[PDB]
């Protein structure tokens, strides 16, 4: 199945030249679906949610212009064929959503990210 669309993300895309891109697309759409309730609660909007795979291996995600574009690494940085665990990707997704509000990695940022991580778990547990 195609995951239910998230009203708060306008478009998702994945890297078309990578192996198992069909899998990758299902994965980023499942991420989008799973965070839909949290985004509604926090009035978060994202225009583009897309996959990237930077040479810089420490790079896992990025937020361009407070949600205009969020980029997520979906694949292991030492093996293109292997996808990162859903838990890891969701963690990065919540990190980048926090940057819709807060730029620097200061107390405001970490406090908010901690609230989002906590709340997202409860949302999933209850299937909201
Ligand atoms: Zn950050």
């Amino acid at each position: 199945r195609i995951p239910h669309k998230n009203p708060h993300i306008q478009k998702v895309a994945v890297l078309q030249s990578k192996p198992n891109k069909e899998d990758a697309l299902n994965l980023i759409k499942e991420i989008a679906h799973k965070v839909s309730y949290l985004m509604k609660e926090n009035h978060f909007k994202v225009t583009n949610l897309v996959e990237f795979y930077p040479r810089d291996q420490r790079l896992l995600g990025m937020n361009v212009n407070h949600g205009s574009k969020i980029m997520l690494r979906l694949r292991c940085s030492t093996d293109e064929f292997q996808f990162l665990p859903m838990e890891c990707i969701m963690g990065t997704m919540l990190h980048e959503l926090t940057h819709n509000l807060f730029g620097p990695h200061d107390k405001k940022f970490y406090n908010k990210l901690d609230e989002l991580i906590g709340r997202q778990w409860v949302i999933e547990q209850r299937g909201l």
